[PDB]
């Protein structure tokens, strides 16, 4: 509250590290799905149908330009990314098993470098 502060987290590395995780999960080979935005005139349904599109080009943009204001409102985003997969393709298919092991995969680095 006023004048009553829980002890300083240094964050002054976040930005660098968020930076990292997202090249790790630019490079993954299952990654083809997310690189770019999903072409709206070219896929029936998913205008309507998913009202936040969000990939890993986007986030690299964001990020670069100072539109994260914390690291979990990158995670946000992140997340984003796999939820919208998972509304639009089925699990037995090439892409909606790419979206489980990439959530998989940026759910551990997560993890392991921030908690």
């Amino acid at each position: 509250s006023m004048s009553v502060k829980k002890p300083k987290r240094d964050d002054s590395k976040d930005l660098a590290l968020c930076s990292m995780i997202l090249t790790e999960m630019e490079t993954h080979e299952d990654a083809w799905p997310f690189l770019l935005p999903v072409n709206l005139k070219l896929v029936p349904g998913y205008k309507k149908v998913i009202k936040k599109p969000m990939d890993f080009s986007t986030i690299r943009e964001k990020l670069s330009s100072g539109q994260y204001p914390n690291l979990e409102t990158f995670a946000l985003d992140v997340r984003l990314v796999f939820d919208n997969c998972e509304t639009f393709n089925e699990d037995d298919s090439d892409i909606g098993r790419a979206g489980h092991n990439m959530r998989k995969y940026f759910e551990k680095k997560w993890t392991d470098t921030f908690k």
